[PDB]
C-alpha cells in the first residue's frame, strides 16, 4: 500500500515567475475527507498555465504545481469518498461540480462556487493547507488540480470518472480547452444547422468551436487569425473561410459583415483580447445575432460598445468551460471521443515527458504547439 | 407571347382510381390576379400522389392532374403578382406562405390558411375554377401545383423563387420530401448535437430525417425499416444502426428501449401507421424523449398511447413540411444544396419522362423508388 502514507514523487514545481521548472521529489500527503489522490499519467499544457507561470496571474501563488490538463488513475480516497475508489480512471477537472450548492441545484449555470474559496489560493477545502511539499515546506495547488506531478490531491467534487479503456494520453484534453470550445457552440450558443458562424482566434479553443460548429451543422466558419498558417491546419476541424484582419486597412468587423452581407448568426472570441471581443459582437447579424466570449482577458481590462448594437438585437455572451458541468459531462464527452463523434488526437502536436517540461513551456511559448502532452513517468 | 393566351400542352390526365394515366393535349388557362403559370420542366412523384390515384383519398377529385413535386420556369403572372416574374426559376409548394393570416402572422407555425379552400377542392381561389380542360371540360387541380404537366397555373402565395443556376431536375425534391425529414430534425424538434435518434421507416422522408440528424450532430441514428434492403441504403444518409422489427418477438419499443438502455432522446414516424407512430413514442426516453409524427396516416385511424408515457414526461408532436416556411426557406434549401450541405442527388434513384409516367408509377408501386423525376419535355 501506498494509502494512508505520503508518496514521495516527482513534479514540475514553479519558484519564481519565468525562471525554469525544478523537477523536484515531492511529498504528496495522503487525502483528507472528500479528497481524492490520483497517479497522473498524462497532464497536457496551455497558455492558462503559462500566464501564471509568467507572474502575470493575480491570484498566482509561489511556490506551486500548475497544470490542469490531465488524466490518471486513482490511488486513494479520503474518508467519505464514494464516487470514485482506487483503480478508476479520471480526469480532475478545475471546475467542481458539487450537485449540492444553489449553483448546481439551479440548473441554469455550470458554475459551483463549493471550492473555490480554497483552490483559489491554492490548497484544500478540509484543513485550508496544501498537500505538497519539498524538505517540509508547502508548495501551493494550482487551479484545484496541480497536474504536473505523478501524484496530485483533488477535491472529489473535482473528479470526473471516465471510461477505463479511454487512452490517457489523448482524454487528458478533455478537462480544459476542447469542452470550452466544443461547449460554447453546443450549451452556451445552441447553434443551428445552417448558422453562419465566425471564430476569432484559432488555437486550441478556436479549432474546438469550429469543431463543435461543424457538427452543430453550421454552414459558413470563418476564422479569423493574425496567423496566416492557422488556416490550413484549422480547415481539417471545419474551418471553411479565413480572414487575417491585417490583409484589410477596416476594422475585422467590417470586413465580416462585408462578406456575409450584415454579419454572422454565432461569433466566437477565443483570444482573451477585448478589441477583439468587440470586434466579435459587432460582426454579428443585426435582429439576432449572438456573440459568445470564450477568451479570458486581463485584470482591469472592459469590453466596450454602443447601445445601439444590443438594442437593434445583438446579443453579448460568455462561457466558462463550455457550460459543461464537469462530474456529469466529461465523461460523456470522453464516451462522445471513443464513438469517433469528438476529435481530441488532432489537438496534440507533441508529446515530451515531464522531464523536459522546461522545453514543452518553450515550444508553447513560439506558438508551435496545438496541445503539447507530456508523459509523467520520465 | 404565350402570355394572355391559352396553351395547349401535354399533361398527364387521372381520370379514374387506378387506370393508367392518360397523356392528353390540355389547355392551360392563362392566369387571373395572383396566379403564376409555371413552365414544368421537372417533376418527381410520390406515395402522396399514388394515393390519391388508387381512389384512396377522400379529397380526392376526377378527373385530375395530379403531381406536387416539381420545379420550373415561370412564363407569366397574373395581375398584382410581384414577387415573381417571367423567367424566374421556381419550385411551386403544395404548402401556401401568404405572410398575412393569422397563422402566418403568428410567428408560431408554417402553416397557412389562405388558399387551402381552393386547392383542397382542385381549383383557384379567384374564381373558384379550375385552369385545366380537355375538349372543353374541367380537370382538377391537385395540392394546389399539378405538376404532372408541361404547364401549371398554381397561386402566387406558393411559390417559392430559386436560385436561377439550380438544377431543375435535382431541385424539384426540395418541394415535398425532403424538406419534411430534414425540418422534422431542425425546426420540429430541434435535435441537439450527441442526441439519439431513431427513425421508423426508410423511404425518401426517413432518410432526410437521417440527413437531417446526422447534420444536427446527432450519435446514435437508428433505422427502423421492415425491409431490410433499406438498410445498406440509408448508411449514406447516416443511418448507423438498422434493426428490423420481423426479427423479433418483442415490440419494436422494447427492442429500441433494450438497446438504448432507456429509449432514444428523439423518434420520427416516417411511415403514417399508427401503431409504429405509437411505438415511435413508447420507444423514446422518460424524462426527456420526444416523438415526432411525420407519417400521413388514414383517415379515421387513431394514435394510442398510456397517459403514464406522457406524464413521465415524453412529449409527442408532429410536423408539417418540417415546419419550413414555403416561400421564405425552400429558397434557403436550395442554396444549402447548391453548397453542398444538403443532399438532394442522391435520392433520385430513376429517371423518366411524362411521357412514361405509367412505367413511373410502376416503379414506385413496386419500392424500386426513393424518388423518381420526370422529364416533361418528352
Ligand atoms: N472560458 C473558458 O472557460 C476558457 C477560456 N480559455 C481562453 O481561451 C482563449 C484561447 O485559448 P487557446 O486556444 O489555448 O489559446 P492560443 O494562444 O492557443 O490561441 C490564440 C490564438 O489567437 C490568435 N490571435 C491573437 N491575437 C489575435 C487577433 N488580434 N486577432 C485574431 N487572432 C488573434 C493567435 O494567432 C492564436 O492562434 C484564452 O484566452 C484562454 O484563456 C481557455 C479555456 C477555457
Ligand atoms: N408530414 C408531412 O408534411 C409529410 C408527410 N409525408 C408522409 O411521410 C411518410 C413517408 O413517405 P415516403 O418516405 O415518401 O414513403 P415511402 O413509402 O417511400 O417509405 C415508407 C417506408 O416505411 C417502411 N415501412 C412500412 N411499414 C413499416 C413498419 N411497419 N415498420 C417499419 N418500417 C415500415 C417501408 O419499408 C418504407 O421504407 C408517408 O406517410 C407520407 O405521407 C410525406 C411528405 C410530407
Ligand atoms: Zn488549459
Ligand atoms: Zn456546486
Ligand atoms: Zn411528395
Ligand atoms: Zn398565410
Amino acid at each position: 500500500a501506498t494509502q494512508g502514507q505520503v508518496i514521495t514523487c516527482k513534479a514540475a514545481v514553479a519558484y519564481e515567475p519565468n525562471k525554469p521548472l525544478v523537477i523536484e521529489d515531492v511529498q504528496v500527503a495522503p487525502p483528507q475527507a472528500g479528497e481524492v489522490r490520483i497517479k497522473i499519467l498524462y497532464t497536457a499544457l496551455c497558455h492558462t498555465d503559462a500566464y501564471t507561470w509568467s507572474g502575470k496571474d493575480p491570484e498566482g501563488l509561489f511556490p506551486c504545481i500548475l497544470g490542469h490538463e490531465a488524466a490518471g488513475i486513482v490511488e486513494s480516497v479520503g474518508e467519505g469518498v464514494t464516487e470514485v475508489q482506487a483503480g478508476d480512471h479520471v480526469i480532475p477537472c478545475y471546475q467542481a461540480e458539487c450537485r449540492e450548492c444553489k449553483f448546481c441545484k439551479s440548473g441554469k449555470t455550470n458554475l459551483c462556487g463549493k471550492v473555490r474559496s480554497a483552490t483559489g489560493v491554492g490548497i484544500m477545502m478540509n484543513d485550508r493547507k496544501s498537500r505538497f511539499s519539498v524538505n517540509g515546506k508547502p508548495i501551493y495547488h494550482f487551479m484545484g488540480t496541480s497536474t504536473f506531478s505523478q501524484y496530485t490531491v483533488v477535491h472529489d467534487v473535482s473528479v470526473a470518472k471516465i471510461d477505463p479503456t479511454a487512452p490517457l494520453d489523448k482524454v487528458c484534453l478533455l478537462g480544459c480547452g476542447v469542452p470550452t470550445g466544443l461547449g460554447a457552440v453546443w450549451n452556451t450558443a445552441k447553434v443551428e444547422p445552417g448558422s453562419n458562424v465566425a471564430i476569432f482566434g484559432l488555437g486550441t479553443v478556436g479549432l474546438a468551436v469550429a469543431e463543435g460548429a461543424k457538427t452543430a451543422g453550421a454552414s459558413r466558419i470563418i476564422g479569423i487569425d493574425i496567423d496566416s498558417k492557422k488556416y490550413e491546419t484549422a480547415k481539417k476541424f471545419g474551418v471553411n473561410e479565413f480572414v487575417n484582419p491585417k490583409d484589410h486597412d477596416k476594422p475585422i468587423q467590417e470586413v465580416i459583415v462585408d462578406l456575409t452581407d450584415g454579419g454572422v448568426d454565432y461569433s466566437f472570441e477565443c483570444i482573451g483580447n477585448v478589441s477583439v471581443m468587440r470586434a466579435a459582437l459587432e460582426c454579428c447579424h443585426k435582429g439576432w445575432g449572438t456573440s459568445v466570449i470564450v477568451g479570458v482577458a486581463a485584470s482591469g481590462q472592459e469590453i466596450s460598445t454602443r447601445p445601439f448594437q444590443l438594442v437593434t438585437g445583438r446579443v453579448w455572451k460568455g462561457t466558462a468551460f463550455g457550460g459543461f458541468k464537469s462530474r456529469t459531462q466529461v465523461p460523456w464527452l470522453v464516451e462522445k471521443y471513443m464513438n469517433k463523434e469528438i476529435k481530441v488526437d488532432e489537438y496534440i502536436t507533441h508529446n515530451l515527458t515531464l522531464g523536459e517540461i522546461n522545453k514543452a513551456f518553450d515550444l508553447l511559448h513560439e506558438g508551435t504547439c496545438l496541445r503539447c502532452v507530456l508523459d509523467t513517468s520520465k
